[PDB]
């Protein structure tokens, strides 16, 4: 019940597009 894919979150909500969820 981790739901986080830890490695901070993919890699900290960058790395794709600001986490799609933070984007700019």
């Amino acid at each position: 019940f981790l739901g986080a894919l830890i490695k901070g979150a993919i890699h900290g909500g960058r790395f794709i597009h600001g986490m799609i969820q933070n984007h700019h």
